[PDB]
């Protein structure tokens, strides 16, 4: 149909208080998580979804213990090795691309990045952006950065610069959906955390109570359905 | 307590949802609506919360009918003659400002509000901010090219613009709360509507289904019951 959202981005979370609860250590939260999403990506393909976003780590995340994160960054790092290389070649022949400042995670993140959008650049199923060390006023802000560099360079006058011009310079526009039509965060909270800003001004929002590692399939038929019925 | 949000904006809606539903004119949904204003500011007020926002009118509130568009902007200043006179002057020492593009309001409404923005001026009780014809898009663009202007004058370098610098541009720069703590949005749906974005990063969503004609001071009551219990 035209009732499925060409873009649905997800906020992760929960995966401590899923540990916790599981007597487990976050380490293995986060594994379960991370897990989950070869499923929701194949599931958003068959559905028709155009683009799905899943976002793993914000800037403020850095705040975090340094063994949590470098865990998280080894775990990513063997998800575009191992899974994500099944779904760019598979026949969902899924585009992968990452968004964020990438010039803050390790050199094999890097380097799993690269390699997992060189492997699916030219196919044509639905895109796929992990939204990794990403903030939605870190995008803005750089975004009016590029603007200003170039107002400077008379390339661009200031009452040359409208929304269509901002945009264009942020990191969603690798995409010509870059605006989400629906909004899903797990574990109960009812926030952004800094995710995307620009991009949600007409964003239905969907939140479940559902922590992360619990999250699946049903959980985004569940949210496409909440969907339908706005 | 700290437990009290310093910044509470509301998006009101559900008026002609009610109208309809008490077989009523829309206008007088909006009449009812607006009557609620006084004592939620009031409520506010007591609570110890230093700013207030009601979000009265979008952008794209423009493209309903002229004859709703111009029955809004008629209520508002009766608003800002009657309810809001009585606020700044009354013990609560209230302080109004409005935010938005005012140049596109009727002059009528414009005078209204330079009229209670002089008459509040020196008040130091809590700032009440009444957002009409804002949008966040638009907010982050104006910003955008008041900082591109200043970089075309040698006045600021590429470089310098951070979220700080940012800030400053928006329209939210009168208030030294920009970024509300708690948005409450009335009637049930669950999207921004092209509010506030950039100040939205952290802030805490509540969503009510009750309709804008019938939230009272109890639904405030209610909103910052949940905010203290996140
Ligand atoms: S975060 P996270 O998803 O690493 O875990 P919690 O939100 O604290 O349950
Ligand atoms: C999805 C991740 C990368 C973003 C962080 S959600 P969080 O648990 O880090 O943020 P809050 O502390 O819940 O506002
Ligand atoms: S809008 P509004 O508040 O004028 O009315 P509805 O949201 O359509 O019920
Ligand atoms: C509070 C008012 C001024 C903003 C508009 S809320 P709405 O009913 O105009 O917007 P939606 O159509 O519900 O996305
Ligand atoms: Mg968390
Ligand atoms: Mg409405």
């Amino acid at each position: 149909d035209e009732v499925t959202p060409n873009h649905v981005a997800i906020i992760i979370d929960g995966h401590r208080k899923w540990a916790k609860s599981r007597g487990v250590t976050v380490q293995e939260g986060h594994q379960t998580g991370v897990n989950n999403w070869k499923h929701i990506i194949s599931r958003a393909s068959q559905l028709g979804i155009k683009l799905l976003t899943i976002w793993a780590l914000s800037p403020q995340n850095f705040n975090r213990s340094k063994m949590e994160v470098d865990f998280l960054m080894r775990i990513y790092e063997d998800f575009l090795r191992s899974d994500v290389k099944e779904l760019v070649t598979s026949q969902q022949d899924i585009q992968f691309s990452a968004i964020g400042d990438k010039s803050r995670l390790p050199e094999y993140l890097q380097d799993a990045i690269s390699y997992a959008e060189g492997l699916s650049q030219a196919n044509k199923g639905m895109h796929f952006i992990l939204a990794v060390a990403y903030g939605g006023r870190e995008d803005i802000v750089e975004a009016a950065r590029k603007i200003a560099a170039k107002v400077e360079h008379g390339i661009l006058r200031p009452d040359d610069i409208d929304e269509a011009t901002f945009e264009q310079h942020l990191m969603t526009n690798i995409t010509k959906f870059p605006s989400p039509d629906l909004l899903i965060r797990a574990a109960g909270e009812q926030r952004l955390s800094n995710f995307f800003l620009w991009q949600l001004p007409f964003t239905e929002f969907y939140f479940t109570p559902k922590l992360f590692p619990d999250f699946g399939e049903a959980d985004l038929l569940d949210a496409l359905a909440s969907y339908r019925c706005r």
